[PDB]
């Protein structure tokens, strides 16, 4: 009976510590508490712009993480290496929290819980895996149905629809899960105006932000993924200039080193799922930014042990 409980229906730091320990021990958060986090976080997210704009004063830092894919024990490792989230220790998790990994429910409810506890200092951006098509195929819909009910998954889907699509730091660093656009002339204004509470279209700004990848050569190509595009160093350069930006931070691609600096330093990939699917053997990384110095400082980390549940 000693499960983690909300206090007056609200998330507290005490609750989060209890939750993370509960999840470490492979136990289930009660459906009614899961429900409350989901409805409350939907309210919080629905009030946000499609483009979150964050001001980082001279002394403040922020941590940017890439894909986590239900690798809950590696998530806790991030917090042990880099400290728990707080108003003095803000985080951005750049999409793809669920699917692939076997602890997606644990990752996402932990992330939502911290979103509720620190709404102004804990940021969640939508990934391509925070969608129906992907969830149906790649594990999350199954996991929710196994641990809770079909109805619970519908609520998760409707919550994902309210996740912002991009974040801009000090008007200079733009963060999105996928990347830049299939068409020329897209601006920050276009992004702000995206009605995001939906499943992504097959093409468009919303699709691109979740799906596109950088390529080494100039111009654009059809995506190997079958949706969106591959964009070259020249595409990046122009977009940044037209929008008065310094560089972009994206995720969406595994790197053996857990990060990649491409397009002449203008396109940065960060990936936070080490030894992805227990198979890839890749390192992962998180990024430190300061605002007195918006240049990314990379921190590589390796996978930690987890209980014997196979991917998917
Ligand atoms: C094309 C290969 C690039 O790496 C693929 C990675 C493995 C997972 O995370 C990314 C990729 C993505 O973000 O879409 C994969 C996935 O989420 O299915
Ligand atoms: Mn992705
Ligand atoms: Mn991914």
């Amino acid at each position: 009976y000693s499960g983690p409980k909300l206090e007056d229906g609200k998330v507290t730091i005490s609750f989060m510590k209890e939750l993370m320990q509960w999840y470490k021990d492979q136990k289930k958060l009660h459906r009614k508490c899961a429900y409350q986090i989901l409805v409350q976080v939907k309210e919080v997210l629905s009030k946000l712009s499609t483009l979150v704009e964050t001001t980082l004063k001279e002394t403040e830092k922020i941590t940017v993480c890439g894909d986590t894919h239900g690798q809950f024990y590696d998530l806790l490792n991030i917090f042990e290496l880099n400290g728990l989230p707080s108003e003095t220790n803000p985080y951005i998790f750049n999409g793809d929290f669920v699917d692939r990994g076997s602890f997606s429910v644990e990752v996402i409810l932990t992330l939502f819980g911290f979103k509720l506890l620190y709404p102004d200092h804990f940021h969640l951006l939508r990934g391509n895996h925070e969608t129906d098509n992907m969830n149906q195929i790649y594990g999350f819909e199954g996991e929710v149905k196994a641990k809770y009910t079909a109805q619970m998954y519908e609520l998760f889907s409707e919550v994902f629809e309210w996740l912002p699509l991009a974040q801009c730091i000090n008007g200079k660093v733009l963060i999105m899960h996928g990347g830049l656009f299939s068409e020329d002339g897209v601006t920050l204004d276009d992004i702000r105006k995206i009605e995001r509470n939906r499943q992504p279209p097959d093409s468009g700004p919303m699709c691109d932000l979740l799906w596109s990848d950088p390529q080494p050569q100039n111009g654009r190509s059809i995506s190997k993924r079958g949706v969106s595009c591959q964009f070259g160093p020249d595409v990046t350069k122009a977009f940044l200039e037209e929008n008065n930006l310094d560089y972009i931070i994206r995720s969406h691609e595994v790197k053996a080193e857990g990060y990649e600096v491409a397009h002449g330093g203008r396109c940065v990939t960060v990936f936070s799922a080490p030894n992805y699917c227990d198979q890839m053997g890749n390192k992962a990384s998180y990024i430190h930014l300061q605002g007195s110095d918006l240049r990314p400082q990379f921190h590589q980390f390796t996978a930690v042990p987890h209980p014997n549940v196979k991917p998917m």
